[PDB]
């Protein structure tokens, strides 16, 4: 058993015995093991590492060195002989709104983030990476294979740069490397209040004592707030658009403007968490700022919780739900609740469900304007189409009203991801998701498709035959043992989302036991769980059940009509209420007779 307990990308730290607040780091949940699914620590190992040199060098780093004598394929080669599709027609999600894709998104970056190093950012590095192709340190690049187009007109590959480690940033040799996880492993609404000190206070508005996040002063939508605006230069966001020049968005997490819709949900959360400030003083108006803020920040993590398992998670793992995640039963102390690196694999079935267009809708459903209709990849780091062109309110029609991508066998990663992606230093539409997430998977180590299926106690397959089988599908198969020459060799992403999907939910078995077993844990390892005695009291419990997205949209926008339902596909008129017919979340119980 051979390390111990290292620890340095973190600071402290110390412990506070009622304080029946959460830390921001995620410390002091686990009482015994004061860290646990703190941030900034290891991603937890479900299995042991594997690398090509058993420590660190990713599979497919050196030429020669085969996995079970076999060379791994070519990440954009996989890419694209199975990952891409030309036709768009038929591949909409008849049963779940762009909503569901963009919750999925919402809990994924709440739960982890495995950082690129940030080792010599002002070094020839990024420069001889991008520009030459070069292999080594950090540098682990995306070749193109021979017949890519992407040859004929971008170059030899795709930068990529290798995911940071724990302990120093510097080369690491003793044990194996093991990536970072910047963000709380709990679901606590660290993507809306960070999940370090420093960025959670920056967040606030401490001018006034009323526990409000800041919010932009720039700009406003119909008299409802924005998030401040990040400062940094250079900006990816003012970078798409240099006559607009609208910078990125400041929120609790750092890819809160990836793309637009991200934004729209980050917006409706913040706006959220200050309706509640508002509704709490108003309420207790001795409270200071400081309970007005942690008591509102309480309120939406439970508010997240309530979604993600309630109405969430049961359409992604279906007929699988009750077997991960039965009913709770309590706070677990034994229980680990650190998210692990595969689940932050696992979780990217969330791509094959982005589709290749967004719309905005006016207030009949209409198509709001002469371009309401715009292709994914040109609303990449896009905030001037939010600030300039009609707010959020549009936008958020749209993830009512227009479907999710189905995840099909057949076409896997729209080329909105999987061609034209913009990555924040690269200045090129040019990347590919799908490849991305296939280098990663082995820049982190992962052990391969049946080193899992073995840990989830499903088959192992071991022939051509045997992976028709399981995949149902001859030819996928066909070809996925032409690139890789046994299954034992199948990156976990491509073979976990391979796998048709469960009844009544959106993944394959294997995905919906790595999920499931992810998730249970998160919830039965919380100390702060919203439904763990102690932690809110029954009446505000009773009151807490009755959240909805639909009230959360409602309470936020200037929308009226909404479902009932928002992650199953709806249309309008039909499946859609005026807001009055909705529950709203009643804060009576949150008065603090103290008088
Ligand atoms: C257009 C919408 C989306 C875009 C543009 C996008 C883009 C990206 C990018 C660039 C990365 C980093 C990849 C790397 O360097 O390895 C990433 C990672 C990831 N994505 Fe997405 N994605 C989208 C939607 C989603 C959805 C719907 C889900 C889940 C339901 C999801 C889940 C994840 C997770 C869990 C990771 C790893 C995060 C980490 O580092 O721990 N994504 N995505
Ligand atoms: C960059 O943003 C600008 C301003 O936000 C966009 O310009 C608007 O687009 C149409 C003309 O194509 C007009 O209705 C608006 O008046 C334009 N405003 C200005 C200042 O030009 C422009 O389309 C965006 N450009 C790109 C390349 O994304
Ligand atoms: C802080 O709150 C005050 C008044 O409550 C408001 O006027 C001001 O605009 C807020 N500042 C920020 C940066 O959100
Ligand atoms: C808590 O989790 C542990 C280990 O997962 C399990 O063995 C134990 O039974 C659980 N304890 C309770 C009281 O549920
Ligand atoms: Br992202
Ligand atoms: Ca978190």
């Amino acid at each position: 058993s051979w390390e111990v307990g290292c620890g340095a990308p973190v600071p402290l730290v110390k412990c506070d015995e009622n304080s029946p607040y959460r830390t921001i780091t995620g410390d002091c949940n686990n009482r015994r093991s004061p860290a646990l699914g703190a941030a900034n620590r290891a991603l937890a190992r479900w299995l042991p590492a594997e690398y090509e040199d058993g420590l660190a060098l990713p599979f497919g780093w050196t030429q020669r060195k085969t996995r079970n004598g076999f060379r791994v394929p070519l990440a954009r080669e996989v890419s694209n002989k199975i990952v891409g599709y030309l036709d768009e027609e038929g591949v909409l999600d008849q049963n779940r709104s762009l909503l569901f894709m963009q919750w999925g998104q919402i809990v994924d970056h709440d739960l982890d983030f495995a950082p690129e190093t940030e080792l010599g950012s002002n070094e020839h590095s990024k420069t001889q990476c991008e520009e030459y192709c070069i292999q080594g340190d950090n540098c682990f690049p995306i070749m193109f294979p021979k017949n890519d187009p992407k040859l004929k007109t971008q170059g030899k590959c795709m930068p990529f740069f290798r995911a940071g480690f724990v302990c120093p940033t510097p080369p690491y040799q003793s044990l194996a490397r093991e990536q970072i996880n910047a963000v709380t492993s709990f679901l606590d609404a660290s993507l809306v209040y960070g999940s370090e000190p420093s960025l959670a206070s920056r967040l606030r508005n401490l001018s006034s004592p009323l526990g409000l996040m800041a919010v932009n002063q720039e700009a406003w939508d119909h008299g409802l707030a924005y998030l401040p605006f990040n400062n940094k230069k250079p900006s990816p966001c003012e970078f798409i658009n240099t006559t607009a020049r609208v910078p990125c968005f400041l929120a609790g997490d750092f890819r809160a403007s990836e793309q637009i819709l991200l934004a729209t949900a980050h917006t409706l959360l913040l706006r959220e968490h200050n309706r509640l400030a508002r509704e709490l003083k108003k309420l207790n108006p001795h409270w200071n700022g400081e309970k007005l803020y942690q008591e509102a920040r309480k309120i939406l993590g439970a508010f997240i919780q309530i979604i993600t398992f309630r109405d969430y998670l049961p359409i992604v793992l279906g007929s699988e739900m009750q077997k991960w995640i039965p009913p709770y039963q309590g706070y677990n102390n034994s229980v680990d609740p650190r998210i692990s690196n595969v689940f932050t694999f696992a979780f990217r079935f969330g791509h094959m469900e982005v589709p290749s267009t967004v719309s905005r809708l006016d207030e009949n459903y209409q198509p709001w304007g002469p371009e309401a209709e715009l292709p994914l990849h040109t609303l990449f780091f896009n905030t001037w189409r939010i600030i300039k062109d009609g707010g959020i309110d549009p936008l958020v029609r749209g993830l009512l009203a227009k479907k999710s991508k189905l995840m099909n066998q057949d076409k896997m990663v729209t080329s909105e991801l999987r061609n034209k992606l913009f990555q924040p230093t690269h200045k090129i539409h040019g990347f590919d998701l799908a490849a991305i997430n296939l280098q990663r998977c082995r820049d982190h180590g992962m052990p391969g498709y049946n080193s899992w299926r073995g840990f989830c106690g499903l088959s192992q397959p071991k022939t051509l035959k045997g992976l028709q089988t399981v995949l149902k599908n001859k030819i996928l198969a066909k070809k996925l043992m032409d690139l890789y020459k046994t299954p034992d060799n199948i990156d976990i992403w491509i073979g976990g989302n391979a796998e048709p999907m469960v009844e009544r939910g959106r993944v394959g078995p294997l995905l919906a036991c790595l999920l499931g077993r992810q998730f249970q844990q998160i919830r039965d390892g919380d100390r702060f769980w919203w439904e763990n005695p102690g932690v809110f009291t029954e009446k505000q419990r009773d009151s807490l059940q009755k959240v909805s997205f639909s009230r959360l949209i409602c309470d936020n926008t200037h929308i009226t009509k909404v479902p009932l339902h928002a992650f199953q596909a709806n249309n309008y008129p039909h499946d859609f209420v005026d807001c009055s017919t909705v529950d709203k979340l009643d804060l009576s119980p949150w008065a603090s007779r103290e008088n």
